[PDB]
């Protein structure tokens, strides 16, 4: 009944949307969950909503020392990580003409740099046979107006799942990317989507759950599109 | 606890390997399952092993009238299909030089022709919001010695999931392809696979369960690789 | 100046559209060209338009003996094949509901079966280091209404390029697939296409020329999309 | 005879390997060529070997003002750009464990940040109907030990071809990515490659030529693999 019974999960991007829905689903499947976020107020609200088996940890995953501190807390409280959902992400639209160095740095710092170190520093805590899930995007395989840096960053994320699959296979750690389409969160995409609607965060959490759980035990390095068919037709 | 409670599932290629393991997993998740196969002896043994909530139906999915008969039986016994796992398939190795018209016809009849009609004739029984899973293969995206017709057929299968996604969206029927790598069934592949081993049929069944269940409700038209990383790195 | 000087080229689907434009461009680059077609009248007109260094050969590439005859003629006239452009293809639209066995057989006979034998029988005439080009389609990676069998067949074509790449590498024969989008030949696609127009057959011929010529000497097994960006964004 | 007659071409990563070979092939096809590099000595040697119709420009493409300076010189000497080959790249191997912030910044600065600004600042000089070629890599779709940041950066590059194809279509500028496999430049890859050898730089220059020339006039947003079939089988 409980597909993550007694597993320990860390979820970055934990206060908002997908992170939050995933946290609830993970708890419902009997996991212990750390949610991670920059803003303490929202994190505590998120933990309140989740209600049980959850620790909120304030961290800016773009800052190495914030990561060290998060992992020190995770080690003290629960020892080991079974499931890491690296889901922090931020989108700002700018066309090629409009790109400034600050815009470039913001996007790649949060989407790629932050991710790399999030995963690097989780390594000593990750259990052999554990599962790592990266949040890429349908943007990583599309040519969307003004999504230059975001799409490019998200393609870099999908690439990391491949590389990390190779590098961590000795320890049997699976790494897979999830690529959401339009998810209803805090009509153009809905028109082009075969399912004819935006996804619910619950539906994304459910896909992440697959990758987190034993059901995906022979699935490695993939990009799982969860986009109602958008990129598939 | 029961992810397919009271759902009706049809599984072609039902007596052997993947089909069998999927049937057990589906029953364990509270589904009613029809297994389909050419050989009555093996089918009845398969149904024996499954043990409950199962009807064995003798049919050659390459023969239209056998399909009509199968769906008549399904209609009488259970009325509607929630989950169709079109998994009949057959591999014969021949290089390009060796290809005979009989070889070509065998491969495409069982892998593509059979499949098309299996799905066409299920349409009137398929519930709105139901889920169809096609069995493609890693071969469909590789250049394997002597796999000419098989690989090409399996690439045709993957294509059909895209087309049917578009055509069946009005009825909310999801169609998705599963692409197994090496599965242990009735060392070359295991060497190149990041997970360093062949997959267990149970592991493939678990992937098909994802696509069958509500957890994949926003997943449509995809090719889900279940190959331990073989085609991803 | 002449990128195919004294090379011998065979082009199936030789009377119409892409076949014809490729034939002209090949002749312009100093090739000797066989065009192949079912209808003698049109073939002779095509040969008239091409004007020089061309033999028209009547053949139904779906019929093995027609192939044997074509290759006997090619052997008698020029001895060897440097470039084989297997470009025979036919599209009929039918939804899944509408598919009849005749429709299925027509599409797969012309698109896949014919192609397999066209290339099988060219093998003894193909020069080591030669270049084979298969005509797939953007349909082979899309979910287009009523294109069920065509898209699936074209996906089987793209797969054959990969297999044949592996099988023929010992003889250094390159096999590559070209995937046209909308080509003006004997507004929906033009709208979705970044270049905002259908392609001219000359533009497709130019892409096939790349694959035919030494310029693509380190390109093998690829799917070259010539679609103004349709499948790429 | 001259596929780039009187066109003006800008080539970053100009002094070494692929940059160099491409410069030679461009001049041979009647182009005027600017090569761009950090080291003045090697640039001048490169210019010497090319021999005619070439200007060497010292610039660090990671530095905005260096780009401004480059483009001012191009504007003074030739006015406009027909072909931009953005080909500056640098590889350093580090596993996930070994990644430092400096290694991350080095790789992304040269491969992605540099590229974005190279193309941004070319825009005012680029001719309508011109052609931009990006250097990606086979790494951008593989999982290669210790290629973490390089592979991820090269995936970001291939994504930018898709985005820029959409943003620049109004001006009819084509953007395409070239993805080399193993190129002989200043046995593991050669073993897995169907062509059984590493590629010569000339062979990569020839592929870039295709994308640069009118032959590829209907090809947009693609990833052109020039890898002997490495990623295709």
């Amino acid at each position: 009944a409980y597909r993550l019974l007694n597993k320990t999960a860390v979820i970055t991007g934990g206060n908002s949307g997908i992170g939050l829905a995933t946290a609830k689903r993970f708890v419902a499947e009997g996991a212990y969950v750390f949610i991670v976020g920059r803003r303490r107020k929202e994190l505590e609200q998120a933990a309140a909503e989740i209600g049980r088996n959850v620790t909120a940890v304030k961290a800016d995953v773009t800052k190495l020392e914030d990561l060290d501190r998060l992992y020190a807390i995770v080690r003290e409280q629960r020892g080991s990580i079974d499931v890491l959902f690296a889901n922090s992400g931020a989108i700002e639209q700018k066309t090629l003409e409009e790109i400034t160095p600050e815009h470039y740095d913001r996007t790649f710092d949060v989407n790629v740099r932050g991710l790399i170190f999030t995963v690097q520093k989780a390594l000593p805590l990750l259990r052999d046979g554990g599962s790592v899930i990266l949040t890429s995007s349908v943007a990583g395989v599309l040519g969307l107006q003004a999504h230059d840096t975001y799409s490019a960053a998200k393609a870099a994320v999908r690439s990391l799942a491949r590389t990390w699959t190779t590098e961590l296979k000795g320890r049997s750690i699976r790494v897979n990317a999830v690529s959401p389409g339009a998810i209803d969160t805090p009509a153009k995409f809905a028109a082009a989507t075969p399912l004819g609607r935006v996804g619910r965060p619950e539906e994304l959490a459910a896909a992440v759950l697959f990758l987190a759980s034993d059901d995906s035990s022979y699935v490695a390095g993939i990009e799982l599109f969860v986009d109602g068919g958008l990129t598939q037709v």
